[PDB]
């Protein structure tokens, strides 16, 4: 029966892994937030599996199990960092909800309507570990998120774990797939059940798992219709405007067709986020804090001759350049809107 | 009581105009089809009036009745075109509706599923006459719609009433407005009845009246809301959807917010007829043959320095672009309406 045979295929992370030494379950079921929608499992592969090098050729999302990429930072923990990471600042948010919506502040400008749910603070790691403590002790409620580009300020032994990097393998990576150069290495410091909120990157991704572990929920380009991105002038552009906790059927119908593709990863495992698919990334619940790295590209430049049809990034490509040139020729982005509806009603709808 | 202090301002056409020497009323209102919408009337000015000058600077409609624009072609009709009009093929629509909606046969091609309420052929001048005159004798009921531009191959003596056009006064028009050069001059020859749809142009356009009258529906390019043109890639592009005679306010709710302005044209009336507005154009009703001739010129270039807010045909310019890129970029026009209703639904909407 179809419906059966795909009620399997609907297995999620699949059955929890096993820690070497027999250590127990890495983690459980319990720890994983329950949402609407099915989801088909992210293939857990080894570098050396031609299969791996299948899918990043193809842009398709899958997990390196042993790539020994940021093998070095796998020591890495908050004491540890607040040794050696610097006297830097760090961004830091901080928030009522367990979700971390992500907002452009460049762009707070066109829409004034908007209020943010999360703010963000500069620290030095010793005030994020600080104010992380008293929070920690005082039993209180109030959630953070650091979310710093590792830059050109970080102490020394800090930059011997990154020489220890596997640049080996990226490098060779990014040389087979034509990407761009690496524009950026985002550390992101998490507090057990932190969600950010589906959205996609216009950057190639390699998503270094640390310490800890991370519900990574995707979906590919073509389901932008069951996503609903806000508006590309919005703060919020790139992120779906769709509550997974409590969607709005009414208002995001197609949200009812939206299938995922889950994985949770951990310490050593790399997930390949292809660029244009959407991704929901969670703390696990009760699991600790998390530690990520994430290496972003630049996408390959667009072939010279257009072949048909377009893929979906090709077409999500399209709509947001109407966006921005309709922006532009209004002359103000908040009748984008109204253009767009004058141009369909009755006549493309 | 500012609702019936509108009734009023609502004429139409107003009044019927007496023909000098108390030849009775030039026509009268049962010869006027009737509509769901309301209309003030287009002023009636003599060209040396500044008040014409001003509507015509300002884009504006407005019926000039003393210009003697074709004043030689005023003795003009069906004997003295046969013998001095040429042995040049002129395209003639017939049609089983009094409606006569404008289909583009280069766009043809896109849309097959799009069947032509009527058809075009060749003929010489003197067929088109005699398939009038067999209908007309044998009391039938096809209606046709002669529509050509005068072209290198008409004979002499109207070449001669062509050059006691009156140039002067048009010239001079061409040149104050900054105008481009004159593209054509369309001869259009219909029966009694026959209707032209609502539909705009993309040309500055001086109407001028010869045989007959013909009623002028015109519309604001900012109603194009209330009127929904088809798509820019449909043989139909330009033309409204809304069927006049029977309007679906389900499909096209906003037609019930259309407002026009209106006003009848005879023997010498030159009616402004500025780019991007809309116009529905009907042969009164058992009046007889109508003869017109048309001076299409291109629009002035646009400014340097684009100024906001922008004038309603200047975004009605920009979805037509929009429609035609995105036509480009998907490869295929079929397609422009799903990707748009995609960019808008649960986002803009
Ligand atoms: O100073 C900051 O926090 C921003 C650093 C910037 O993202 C970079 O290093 O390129
Ligand atoms: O790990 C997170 O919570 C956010 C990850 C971010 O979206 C990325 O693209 O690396
Ligand atoms: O030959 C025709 O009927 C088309 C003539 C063309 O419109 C022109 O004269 O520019
Ligand atoms: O007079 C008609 O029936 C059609 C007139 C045509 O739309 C024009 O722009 O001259
Ligand atoms: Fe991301
Ligand atoms: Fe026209």
């Amino acid at each position: 029966m179809a419906a059966t045979a795909a009620e399997a295929v609907a297995s999620g992370s699949g059955e929890p892994r096993e820690e070497a030494g027999a250590l127990g379950p890495a983690w459980d079921e319990s720890q994983l937030r329950s949402y609407s929608f099915p989801t088909r499992p992210i293939p857990r592969l080894s570098q050396s599996d031609p299969r791996a090098e299948e899918l990043i050729e193809n842009e398709e999302p899958v997990v390196l199990t042993d790539t020994n990429l940021v093998y070095p930072a796998l020591k890495w923990d908050l004491e540890y960092l607040q040794e050696n990471i610097g006297n830097g600042d760090f961004s830091v948010y901080s928030a009522s909800t367990h979700k971390f919506l992500y907002y452009d502040e460049k762009k707070m400008a066109n829409f004034q309507n908007f209020k943010p749910r999360s703010n963000r603070e500069e620290m030095k790691f010793h005030e994020f570990v600080e104010k992380l403590q008293d929070i920690q002790q005082r039993g209180g409620e109030e959630r953070l998120y650091l979310q710093q580009t590792l830059n050109d300020t970080v102490g020394r032994k800090i930059v011997m774990d990154f020489l220890g990097f596997n640049w080996n393998w990226i490098n060779k990576q990014q040389g087979k797939r034509g990407w761009g150069q690496l524009t950026s290495n985002l550390l992101l410091i998490g507090m057990e059940g932190n969600v950010t909120p589906a959205h996609y990157d216009e950057q190639q991704n390699f998503f270094a798992q640390i310490k800890g572990y991370k519900r990574c929920i995707l979906f590919p380009p073509d389901q932008f219709e069951c996503l609903y991105p806000y508006p590309v002038h919005h703060p919020c552009d790139r992120q779906s405007q769709v509550d997974f906790d409590n969607p709005d059927y009414e208002r995001f119908p197609n949200f009812q067709n939206v299938v995922g593709y889950e994985t949770v990863v951990g310490p050593g495992d790399v997930l390949y986020i292809p660029m244009y698919w959407w991704h929901h990334i969670e703390s696990l619940l009760n699991g600790g804090i998390t530690i990520t790295v994430n290496f972003w590209y630049k996408g390959a430049p667009t072939p010279k001759r257009i072949e048909y049809p377009l893929k979906a990034h090709q077409k999500v490509a399209i709509m947001r350049n109407i966006e921005k040139m309709l922006g532009e020729a209004l002359g103000n982005p908040q009748e984008v809107g109204p253009l767009l509806n004058t141009m369909i009603k009755g006549r493309y709808n």
